[PDB]
């Protein structure tokens, strides 16, 4: 029933897609949690698939998790920032392409974030 416009209505094929949720600014030497929400909207099932944060393009972390049909896993990942500036958080899911999905192209999420 989840539609927004990172989600929008087949049932032959996952599709993965990442999002990241968080503080949009966070102070140096803070810690801060941010939330990313992993999805498949297709009707098939993704056994093993792998989510990446990265920071600045340098890998901040990994998992690997499964995903049913239509399921959603909220991943989290705390960050205390040591030194300021505006940095870029990514996220990709199946970065490797292992897994024939509806769309290929909605499997990156970037995140701005302002360290003060
Ligand atoms: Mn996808
Ligand atoms: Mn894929």
């Amino acid at each position: 029933t989840d539609y927004d416009k990172l989600s929008n209505l087949t049932f032959e094929f996952p599709d993965l897609t990442v999002e990241i949720k968080g503080p949009d600014v966070v102070g140096v030497n803070k810690l801060a949690e941010y939330e990313v929400h992993v999805k498949n909207l297709g009707g098939i099932g993704v056994p093993s698939t792998k989510v990446r944060v990265y920071i600045n393009g340098t890998l901040y972390k990994n998992w690997t998790v499964s995903l049913g049909p239509k399921e959603e896993k909220v991943l989290t990942f705390n960050w205390t920032p040591t030194q300021e500036g505006m940095y870029r958080i990514n996220a990709t899911v199946d970065e490797e392409n292992t897994v024939v999905e509806l769309n290929e192209n909605n499997n990156v999420a970037t995140f701005d974030v302002s360290v003060v």
